[PDB]
């Protein structure tokens, strides 16, 4: 069968209805369990729950033939051994600098305390900088209150996190939605048993 | 004064005793709040709770003069720009590779999905092997079950979780506990304020 890697929060949450409209429903709540592998009401498919980070690994490696990976960890990861099939509009948010408000750019070359390296170097070379990075893994709105590094990069939707801290969002990177990803042999393999989900799933989106 | 980056659960918990006996106790629970600069009953001391990766990041920096953090995360992150100070004997566990019970080691390069890239690829080159390493973040132990990879290497405390997903512990790499580390500027600076902390820790341990 299909197996379909999700992570925890917002991305079960969000796709849940999505997975409903196309057939499929879990028999149990993931977050509720230990487990990490769960059936489904479809025979021909089931569910691991991973780490946001580890989706596009498990999808690449075909441990998962599909999942659903937020636009900002494909950025980071890389995703050029799966294929992108679908924008699916769910856990939208934005990739943005920020900083304490109103605090001027020291005059020498930045270091941005990021998850996301790859994307803080990217984005950052487009502005013309070469920038230093500290890599982090959570909580990047502290860096800047104890004076770890000029600018984070970090995921921003209400901004409220930023606000509560005192930082404001200072560029716009890009736009972040979760993305259907299939593993590139699954795609060639497996169609038959995607084509009817991916179909819905675009259908469910224009609504 | 001095900043003291910890992370939450085993850390946080087993440490707030020593923290104690020094004259150091929280104001409220951090588990329960937002926020992420915690004062004391010491006004000379303030606490940090980072992610368990980050802890030695921010005391190289200087964003924290000292912190906890687990051998794992020490040996893994490389301790090279810090002081370790004392083996604090807490949130004590194990550096293992793990498979699935009683499955045959394929006769090719080996591929090990683990979180501790450099710990894998250290331990596995003493054993005369080059491994390749599927870089993961959590769940190591659905990476055998899904066959993303031949082994794993994680930390094993009592073995409940290997033993729930079917796996054994095939090799101990070494014994893990927290560490304290000092910003090695900190230490020349600041040692009038740790020396007390030092010392009171330091016979805590004996204990
Ligand atoms: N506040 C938010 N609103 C909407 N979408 C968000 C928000 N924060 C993150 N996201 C999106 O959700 C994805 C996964 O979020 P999640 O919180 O599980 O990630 P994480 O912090 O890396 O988790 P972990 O604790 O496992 O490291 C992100 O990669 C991003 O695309
Ligand atoms: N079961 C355990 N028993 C005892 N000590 C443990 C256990 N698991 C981990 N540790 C130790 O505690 C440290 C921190 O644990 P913690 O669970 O916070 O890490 P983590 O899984 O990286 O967290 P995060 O979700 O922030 O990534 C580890 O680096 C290790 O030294
Ligand atoms: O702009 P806001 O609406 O404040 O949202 C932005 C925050 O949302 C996410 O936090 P999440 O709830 O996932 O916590 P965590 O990812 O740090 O665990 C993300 O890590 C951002 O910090
Ligand atoms: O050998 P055991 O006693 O089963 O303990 C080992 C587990 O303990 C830790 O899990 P934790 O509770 O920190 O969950 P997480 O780190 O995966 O969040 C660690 O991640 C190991 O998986
Ligand atoms: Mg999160
Ligand atoms: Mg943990």
């Amino acid at each position: 069968g299909l197996t379909l890697a999700l992570s925890k929060g917002r991305i079960l949450e969000e796709t849940m209805p999505l997975l409903r409209a196309a057939g499929v429903e879990l028999l149990e709540d993931p977050e509720a369990s230990a487990k990490l592998i769960f059936p489904t009401s479809n025979p021909n498919v089931r569910v691991l729950i991973l780490r946001a980070s580890d989706v596009p690994t498990y999808v690449e490696h075909g441990a998962a033939d599909f999942g659903v990976a937020g636009k900002d960890v494909l950025l980071e990861h890389g995703a050029n051994h799966v294929y992108e099939l679908l924008d699916l509009k769910i856990a939208q948010c934005k990739l943005m600098t920020a900083g304490v408000k109103d605090a001027p750019l020291p005059n020498r070359r930045l270091r941005i305390a990021t998850k996301y390296v790859n994307v803080a170097r990217a984005y950052f070379a487009s502005q013309g900088q070469q920038v230093d990075v500290i890599k982090l893994y959570g909580s990047m709105e502290l860096a800047p209150l104890v004076g770890l590094g000029d600018l984070i990069v970090d995921v921003v939707d209400t901004g409220n996190t930023l606000r509560a801290n005192g930082l404001e969002a200072r560029d716009h990177i890009c736009d972040v939605s979760s993305r259907l990803i299939v593993n590139q042999v699954s795609y060639k393999r497996k169609f038959a048993l995607l084509e009817p989900i991916l179909d819905s799933f675009k259908n469910s989106i224009n609504s």
